């Protein structure tokens, strides 16, 4: 899709909704869920706290604090994945993922672990931790970490590309396209588990019906992803996803078994438009600079591959891009002054939520996907047809404010939306400029 | 997708198949089907002839000639739709569509109508009889007729009817109706002027399915709207509906047809990307002396209103699964390598059909879940892979069978190791070197390709 302008974003104020702050003292609130007890459960990424909030009254309790979570102030690591077992009353388990030190490792001292806890209703806390899958890659960037349980009773988990080929990890070779050998797998070497959607058995083992990649069945379900922070099943069992792109081409994807989503060789569609793959790990010197022009303009010494020059297999294009631009696009927009990036043709989607409606369903919102935006301070509404096979029309912005929206859910009746906002960071103002003064830092807000 | 180069097309020779020309110099052969009798049945658009050909011998019989078909030598009209009833053994019916004179026409420039008609096949006398009109009074013109007719798993007729060529060439100043739908009044009067640029869904007797989608509070024969020239339409084994469609100077499409979807034409070509196309509405131009610069709306002469794809306010827009091809605004539509015939260098392939490859006991290795899309201007047949659920394409459109021919239609035998193809009798095609030729290697042919 074509980028909206600052003026278009500015007008998306959603005055048909009443706003109320439920909680405002949260630290890096990250995921929120409508729990089996009709309470809202949410996570704090850096503290590792799991909170439970009464949706009506706003009363809150800290149910548990995951010990030894590691978080960098300048990082995206910490407590990430969070889901309930679908038959909680009979299987009182909570599944998480988190950043923990890797005793087996200075560069990348940590690992990601997918862990199960048992909920004890009488004492109201979590106990009997079980590591389901450990030794997963960890870094400060592009961790993704959405964890959901599908209709098939398997765990689906997004694990980002770890930031390879950008900023602090510029010279590390991106592994989004790589898959494990049977040896690696046999040795629990999950280095290639970067830029993937994993599909695991509830005990962390490999599903016998997982797809085969380069001749091996591993935990990998799909590959070729950058930073997919949104993952959500539809009522008819399809799997929708949102994913952050570089300077362009954030994506809404339909996840299909064995698909290759193209990163880093392809951003968005395979169109050779506004992006090219500049592989710094293959560069001459590690002194070469990244001009940060999305591969369209690069310094000498770095090999560039056009999207159309890639020789990949099973490439699956996005349902929608937010956004795609042409090669004439100027990635250095003066409007954003110092924080040049905020003006890039992206929205920085932080999650993806399938709106299920209910007795008070919002008129016209049938079959919509809600996608919060960090940098634009809006929640997008994206309509799909009734079979969730295609998007209809464009991504419609809502709730414009000077806030970084991190996650969103709706009440069972469907007339109230609950959102999390970041504690700190940059956001685009109504006038297109940048501010780090957030209106509702680290909050749980409801829109009725 | 990004356009292939002349060198990439030239390499796609398909050395893994044996080629045998069964017939040549047919008169505008258009559609072909694997017959209920295991013979090849094919139509001649110009003559209205329905031919049956034997595979070993190439023996041909004119089974029937649809009377009074109207065809212009310089047009795309004539005998179009062609399908058998799915349970032919118990329902020996053949369904066609064709161009016929419209006695009720109030306009000399558009004297004809399209009629969807059923015939009964008589095995005893080996002919067609008892004609029954199912739907008459449909739009007709010399351009963008489309006319693919298939019967779905739901036992309904699905029919593509093109935008009639409005907003280009000889019909430049006529207002395109692809986005328009009938009022209840027009429907009551059987005024089907808005049945342009649509996929229609009809009951087997021609009536309106009560479960058709509603457009502006009216349920008509329209199933989807916003199409230009969709010549390909085919159901998948899991009941999904795939389609190929010709775009203007860019953005030919492979679409997934969903009930009530709006495919965007003419406001949007391919993706809604403002890239390489804009909607220049000549019917709204200041006067009829204005020229079409033929730069796909990116550059236009003064006096014609232009709307960007992103400025359109239509609803239920469905983007293509794949574009052949998409380019940027800087693209040069006046490519000198095609000389006095600039258009065959445009970033399109001119898809003429769409066929779902079903395999069989001798299925071709790697061709599972593929869609075969013949190209008129490039002289190739594309193979497009989809996942096993036919939810997305995988990779790109792979060219095959490169030759100086205009490929019109393609099917496979039940065993799946043989392809049968039709080629045009005349027209332009791109040569291996990228230049244009009107010397076709196999004019008006039925060609067999057998996997080695
Ligand atoms: O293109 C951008 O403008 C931009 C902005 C941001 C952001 O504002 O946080 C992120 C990203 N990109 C980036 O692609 C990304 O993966 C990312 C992760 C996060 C986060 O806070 O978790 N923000 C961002
Ligand atoms: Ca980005
Ligand atoms: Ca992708
Ligand atoms: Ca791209
Ligand atoms: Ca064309
Ligand atoms: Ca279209
Ligand atoms: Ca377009």
């Amino acid at each position: 899709d074509v980028p909206l302008t600052p003026s278009q974003f500015a007008k998306a104020k959603s005055e048909n909704f009443d706003k109320k702050v439920i909680l405002s003292n949260l630290n890096k609130p990250h995921a929120l869920l409508w729990g089996p007890d009709n309470q809202i459960w949410l996570t704090e990424r850096a503290t590792g706290k799991i909170l439970r909030v009464n949706p009506e009254s706003g009363s809150v309790k800290t149910v548990f604090q995951v010990p030894e979570i590691v978080n960098d102030a300048d990082g995206q690591n910490g407590l990430l994945g969070f889901a309930f077992h679908p038959d909680f009353k009979n299987n009182p388990y909570i599944y998480i993922s988190g950043t923990f030190k890797n005793p087996k490792s200075k560069e990348l001292p940590n690992q990601t672990i997918i862990r199960r806890y048992t909920y004890n209703k009488s004492t109201d806390t979590l106990e009997k931790p079980v590591d389901l899958l450990a030794g997963l890659p960890s870094s400060k960037d592009h961790q993704s970490g959405r964890l959901v349980i599908g209709p098939d009773q398997k765990i689906y988990y997004t694990i980002g590309d770890q930031g390879r080929n950008q900023l602090a990890y510029l010279f590390l070779p991106n592994q989004a396209q790589h898959t494990p050998t049977q040896q690696e797998l046999n040795g629990k070497d999950y280095h290639t588990y970067m830029g993937k959607v994993l599909r695991l058995n509830l005990d962390g083992s490999i599903p016998k019906d997982n797809p085969s990649f380069n001749g091996v069945v591993s935990h990998i379900y799909t590959l070729g992803h950058r930073n997919p922070q949104g993952l959500a099943f539809t009522p008819n069992g399809k799997l929708l996803q949102s994913e952050q792109g570089p300077n362009s081409d954030d994506e809404i994807n339909l996840i299909v078994k064995g698909g290759n989503y193209g990163w880093p060789n392809v951003a968005g569609y395979k169109d050779d438009s506004g992006y090219a793959y500049a592989n710094y790990s293959a560069a001459a010197n590690k002194s070469i600079k990244d001009l940060a022009q999305n591969g369209v303009k690069v310094a000498a010494g770095v090999p560039v591959t056009k999207e159309s020059e890639w020789t990949g297999k099973n490439f699956v294009p996005p349902l929608k891009t937010l956004y795609t631009v042409q090669d004439t696009y100027n990635y250095n927009d003066p409007t954003c002054g110092e924080m040049t990036y905020i003006c890039w043709p992206t929205v920085a989607p932080s999650s993806a939520y399938v709106y299920k409606g209910g007795k008070k369903a919002i008129t016209g919102w049938e079959n919509t996907l809600l996608v919060p935006s960090l940098k634009r301070g809006v929640i997008f509404r994206i309509k799909l047809d009734p079979t969730y096979s295609t998007t209809y029309d464009d991504a419609v912005p809502m709730f414009k404010s000077n806030n970084r929206y991190r996650d969103v859910i709706a009440s069972p009746d469907g007339n109230v939306l609950y959102v999390l906002t970041d504690t700190a960071g940059n956001v685009q103002k109504d006038d297109g400029s940048v501010t780090n003064t957030l209106e509702n830092p680290g909050s749980l807000i409801k829109f009725t």
